[PDB]
């Protein structure tokens, strides 16, 4: 996150640290006691997750380590298409109990609105063009901008993918590297998930782009009542 500050060490108690022995490489988000919502590119063979984390060095009492049981994307997904559909699914190996630092957030009620205020959160660089990995993750508030905004500065961002687009229209407030999977909380709603986005970071041509949730919710909901058979929408 480029542009933004240290993250309060209580505002942030959804917020997953993916990792493996080499160290995080994305972000997700706790929406119930066993399962984690992030993006589909963040899947990998090995991985575990972090709960309860702000500082690197420095160790939450509270903080819980756990591993993918299950995982789901959508069964209408191209793999050719980093873009189509990108959001992942995961159950714990072992539920988890709300603490000091930890508790799920929501899935949204309401679709997102253009000129809402968003807050993006992540371990992901504060730089824009070289790469510097904080230990505690920084946060950062935006806009939600207009579709068309994004359509402009990206070619491959197909009308039909389901997405929003995010940051300030002169640039400067941006994910970067890192911060892929991470929640994108507008009006206290999780309303996107860290998707896509250029280097150098903060363009003021080219905003953030993130999976619209919403829109997902319903095969969401089937997936965690038992239906891991449930498609998404086209
Ligand atoms: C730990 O994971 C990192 C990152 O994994 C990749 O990126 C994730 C977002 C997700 O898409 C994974 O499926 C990817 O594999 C690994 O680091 C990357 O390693 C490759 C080659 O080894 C390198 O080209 C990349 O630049 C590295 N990171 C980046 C920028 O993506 C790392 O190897 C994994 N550690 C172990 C031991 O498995």
């Amino acid at each position: 996150v480029i542009g933004g500050n240290e993250c309060d060490i209580n505002e942030h108690r959804f917020l997953v640290a993916f990792f493996n022995t080499t160290g995080f490489f994305c972000g997700g988000t706790l929406i119930n006691p066993e399962w984690v919502v992030t993006a589909a590119h963040c899947d990998s063979t090995d991985f575990q997750m972090q709960l309860g984390v702000h500082s690197k060095k420095v160790l939450n009492e509270d903080e819980q380590t756990r591993n993918p049981k299950e995982k789901f994307i959508c069964p209408n997904k191209n793999n050719n298409e980093v873009l189509d559909k990108d959001i992942m699914l995961i159950k714990l190996d072992k539920p988890i109990s709300n603490s000091k630092h930890i508790a799920p957030l929501s899935l949204p009620s309401s679709p997102p609105s253009v000129g809402s205020v968003c807050r993006i959160m992540g371990w992901g660089s504060i730089t824009p063009v070289k790469e510097t990995f904080p230990d505690v993750p920084y946060c950062a508030n935006i806009n939600l901008l207009d579709h068309a905004v994004c359509q402009a500065g990206y070619p491959e961002l197909l009308a039909e993918y389901r997405t929003l687009c995010a940051g300030i229209v002169q640039g400067g407030k941006d994910t970067c590297g890192g911060d892929s999977g991470g929640p994108l909380i507008c009006n206290g709603q999780f309303q996107g998930i860290v998707s896509y986005g250029a280097h150098p970071c903060g363009q003021g041509p080219k905003p953030g782009i993130y999976t619209n949730v919403f829109d997902y919710t319903d095969w969401i909901q089937r997936n965690i009542a038992g239906n891991t058979d449930a498609t998404c929408p086209p």
